[PDB]
């Protein structure tokens, strides 16, 4: 029955594999990536008419009927996104008259105009002189003086925010303006009677920071700022030291762009870092068949390859398949062997993790590491020396990464400070990197393959963490995936792997939750709205991946030979395409809960294959 | 008569011009460049058998009958050079038995062996474990803490030494060892009974430094060195901030190589700066027709182009010759507009100088600037705006670079400290960058073109400097050229240009000096030995360039229509080749008096053309 499906899905993945032996699916997000690219080019005075065109088609192609842009397909119109996308188009050529500009503008105004958008948006506009810098949350270069163990030192922030903060401090230090030609001036963004509904700090605004900011804006106006020169040079050095191998910073769009602006501001357009940083960009670009051009927020080569292997293995292929070996070998060359920002908290810990992208040695994440090691542990490579060796280094790194509560974070240890969550600046997505369930699950599932059970104290500490975090309805939050279906599936799958008894009450209470949300079409679905409104927890159009996740939670809990179980398998078997793939018009990936959603291209293929492979296992 | 010589020399120059419109002749030095390249590759574990082969040919090719290598063709055997060249070969494959290795070895031993070589040589050997680091002058990372105005702060050193010191501090901080295979171990370098005749500090060794060193060597052995970590990071950042566009540091072989080693030592082999820095090397490499491969100590594109223009112009070509315009345009894009290390002494001075190589914005030199501006001041470019503008910026920068005595330095102002000349480390070439005659001459000659004369205070101050420096025999020292013929020619030519009366006594006393050294063959020649032994001042085999220089001094002093004058012109006319070029088997360029000599490939062509062009002027 399903054998034909799996067989097809298998061959299909094998075709999607690159020559070097790795997998790499485009990472989808929203148009603020492209819109900001447009402004960046304008700032750096490097505009390519041909590129602008591809970006225009794309932007438009993504705008919806109502004339707006959302964070995820089928999501509500987003102000910020729409505003930036608006400015982008108007700069490329679009006249405020045209239908698109019209419908978009309307929505903008009906929301309070520019005054209701996130700091980033207002800041970008400030950069081109369409918004007063004085009304922008200030982040001083002096922040570079806070010691390792001080309130708000750059190391209390999450790896991604840290790099951005450092870069911007330089920018906000000079408050530069790169005037847009009259043709693209966007005054209309202000024309509105609707009361400006401004968004506040993530965890709440304390009158202290509220005032402190005002203080900084005043100090900003003085004629002399002692030691500021040395604060900037510190930020500069700091950035120069961590520029990733591909010329990017952290392998993400944000700090990368800002860092370049920071360099341009310091007349360093002749310096190597800038050059490399600039040309590095092309790698993240993607030529769309319909003539459009999108820019990836980040790239997932490692991740994809890692999961890809696991899937194919659980599917059936030999642990020494010549094709999987290509992957195995490739992965080994990717392992990071040098200290990264994490070292600040673990000086005596030996390097051994992995990164999300191709070359980003200073920021390996616990997630990728776990999956990569585990995936390697399932293979038979020619050089059993390096395979054995690497795994150990990766293993130990992870161990030494375990936070205080036994749960694992993404990039750092105990990065749980609650201070930065109140700064006027941080009003978008996460700013700290505390342990999450999904990550910790992938970790446990990693050790599990080696054989380490609940006996080992490490494991227990984690399980305790998971038990404590479980939601009332037996579900588990999805931090880097959408959502409860993602988390729950992760956990149950992990716990089952670490020897825990699947018969336990809290476990069963989870499985039941799964069955209770299975959509009529046989599959499972969870819309991103589940982050905003709880009524959507486990609700939404059925998707290949999300279905495959819930399917794993069931196969893991022994309920593999069940109704809901077989029902779901049917969905996958049916919905599958003639080529063996699968479609998924929705996002099942999460950047930040409620603020940034991602669509992992491979998920629709890899996970369904992994699930079917595991179903074919239970029989 | 000579006219045909000029027409031929001209058409030859124009042919040697590249497409972009610039001139660029290979810069010759000695084999320590290649020998050190070999060790570098070994250190960085990046050895290319094929390249090793091309290098081997070259090394042998340069070895003389006696089995040694000198600093300049026809020069005495050099210990350091020969030692390094020896180790290089023995590592490539050569067995100590082979005749070449034989003769070399005996010379080396007859000199006291390894114990008599410069610090650099002993250090390189220390790097591969063939010499005790303890017996190497120590340079601590802490030096990075000395403030702008303190004894021995990195800014008291000459631009070239500064960068090397910073890079080495990191290296000497860790005292790494990259063991050579037993096959290439060079113990025989010690086997000798001859008393080790060690070279001391450039300006004498003070018991203070001698003591301080021992002090630093002891401290080096402690278990904890507080703030050293910070010291290193200070040094690294200092390097990462000044890496030049082509990926080198300063555009010179020394700090470049050391800087890369410094990065290796710090596990940064996969950091942008390292990568670029490594692949930047190829540009300085040169494929020799006989199968060899040499590495340029530095490159002189700008310089050549600059002089090339002046020559051709004085020769006859229209100030708007479409070919000289290509040069004119090119040069303009080369002007530096950002602060460099010079800024430390002149914060309010506007950037406007030029560099020696293609892309080295932090180190423009007064010499190149003067020649480049002056050259431009003689052309008629399409964009008279930029031409006018560039000249002013360049000009003004030069004015603001003038030192206290009125003379001009190469890279910095008043870089006359006498402290660094006593450090145990600095025992090779120059370490500070004080004003020189030749440079100041090229500056005066520049303003001269604009019409500024002895009236302007700036010019008088200089003339006073030159008058005071003149040698008893009316000659003038040659700092960056070999030697008194080079300097004297420079000065007289300059003074004549700034309105000074060529009839003056001190002037005449100089001209006479020139006529008195004219060789029988009509031309003039000055061997590099003139730096070591005074009996060689103005003495040596005649060369095209040196002849052309003395010729300019005469044409300038009005003695153009003289015997010695016409005699010399004859030499150039006869010695010329069928293609219009000229041969010059000797070195007429100087890196450091008595320590490092260079051979400028273009000189033999450009200067003879300039001289003839000026002779044809006096008639
Ligand atoms: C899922 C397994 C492995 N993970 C471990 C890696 C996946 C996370 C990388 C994708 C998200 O990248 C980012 C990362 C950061 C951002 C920011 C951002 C937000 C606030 C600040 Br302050 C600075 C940047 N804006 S958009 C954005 C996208
Ligand atoms: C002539 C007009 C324009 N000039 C202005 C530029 C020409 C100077 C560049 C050629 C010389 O380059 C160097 C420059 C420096 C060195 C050193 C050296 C010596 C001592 C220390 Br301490 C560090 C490096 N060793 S070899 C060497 C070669
Ligand atoms: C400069 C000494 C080299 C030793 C490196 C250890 C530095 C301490 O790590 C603290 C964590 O900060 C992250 C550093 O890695 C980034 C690269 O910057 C280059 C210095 O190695
Ligand atoms: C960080 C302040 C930016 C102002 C630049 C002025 C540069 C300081 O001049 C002091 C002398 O050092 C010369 C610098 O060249 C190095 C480049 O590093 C870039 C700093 O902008």
């Amino acid at each position: 029955a399903y054998a034909r499906t799996l067989d097809r899905a298998v061959e299909y993945l094998l075709s999607c594999q690159k020559d070097e032996g790795y997998w790499w699916g485009p990472l989808l997000s929203n148009v603020t990536m492209e819109a900001e690219y447009v402004l960046l080019c304008h700032i750096l005075d490097r505009v390519d008419r041909d590129r602008m065109e591809k970006i225009r088609r794309y932007l438009l192609h993504e705008q919806r009927e109502d004339g707006t842009w959302a964070l995820y397909p089928g999501g509500p119109p987003d102000l910020d996104t729409t505003i930036e996308a608006y400015v982008a188009l108007k700069y490329i050529g679009m006249s405020r008259d045209e239908e698109p500009m019209q419908k978009a503008l309307r929505f903008i105004q009906s929301q309070g105009g520019i005054e209701s958008s996130r700091v980033f948006t207002r800041m970008w506009l400030a950069l081109v002189g369409e918004y007063p810098w004085e009304k922008v949350p200030m982040v001083p270069p002096e922040i570079m003086f806070l010691g390792k163990r001080m309130p708000l030192n750059i190391y209390e922030f999450g790896s991604w925010a840290r790099a951005t903060v450092v870069a911007l401090s330089i920018v906000m230090s000079r408050q530069p303006v790169f005037p847009l030609p009259e043709r693209a001036r966007v005054p209309e963004l202000y024309e509105t009677d609707v009361p400006p509904r401004r968004r506040g700090a993530k965890g709440g605004g304390g009158w202290i920071f509220d005032a402190l900011d005002r203080a900084l804006h005043g100090y900003q106006k003085l004629s002399v700022h002692p030691f500021r020169r040395a604060a900037e040079i510190r930020a500069l050095d700091w950035l120069l030291e961590r520029q990733a191998g591909d010329g990017s910073w952290g392998g993400i769009q944000p700090p990368w762009f800002y860092a370049l602006i920071a360099l341009k501001i310091l007349d360093m357009t002749q310096h190597p870092a800038f050059i490399k940083g600039w040309e590095g960009l092309e790698l993240y670009g993607v030529e769309l068949d319909y003539g459009g051009w999108m820019f990836q927020a980040s790239i997932s080569p490692v991740w994809d390859t890692g999961l890809a292997v696991l899937a194919l293995r659980a599917a059936g292929l030999p642990a020494d398949h010549d094709r999987l070996v290509k992957a195995g070998e490739w992965l080994l060359d990717r392992q990071i062997t040098v200290p990264g920002d994490w070292a600040v908290k673990r000086p005596n810990l030996k390097p051994g993790g992995f990164a999300f992208q191709f070359d980003n040695v200073y920021y390996p994440d616990v997630d990728d590491t776990a999956v990569v090691v585990w995936a390697l542990n399932t293979l038979r490579l020619p050089d059993e020396r390096r395979r054995r060796d690497a795994m150990t280094k990766g293993f130990r790194w992870i161990v030494g990464m375990q936070s205080s509560n036994g749960g694992w974070g993404a990039y750092d240890v105990d990065n749980t400070s609650d201070l930065p969550n109140h700064i006027p600046f941080c009003d978008f997505g996460e700013v700290t990197d505390p342990p999450s369930e999904d990550v910790t699950a992938h970790v446990l599932e990693c050790f599990g393959s080696f054989g380490y059970d609940d006996a080992w104290k490490v494991i227990r500490r984690a399980v305790e963490y998971l038990k404590r975090e479980q939601k009332p309805d037996g579900s588990w939050f999805g931090r880097w995936g959408v959502n409860y279906l993602y988390g729950t599936g992760a956990v149950v799958s992990a716990l089952k792997a670490v020897g825990i008894d699947t018969r336990e009450p809290y476990i069963q209470k989870a499985l039941d939750w799964v069955e209770q949300h299975q959509n009529p079409d046989g599959g499972w679905g969870e819309d991103c709205r589940s982050y905003e409104d709880p009524a959507y927890a486990g609700k939404g159009a059925s998707t290949p991946s999300q279905t495959a996740w819930a399917l794993m939670a069931l196969i893991a809990g022994g309920r593999a030979e069940s109704e809901a179980a077989r029902r779901g398998v049917q969905y996958l078997v049916e919905t599958q395409r003639p080529d063996g793939g699968w479609d998924e018009p929705y996002y099942t990936g999460t950047g930040f809960p409620g603020d940034f959603y991602l669509g992992y291209t491979m998920y629709r293929h890899v996970f369904p294959t992994l699930a079917l492979g595991r179903y074919k296992q239970a029989i």
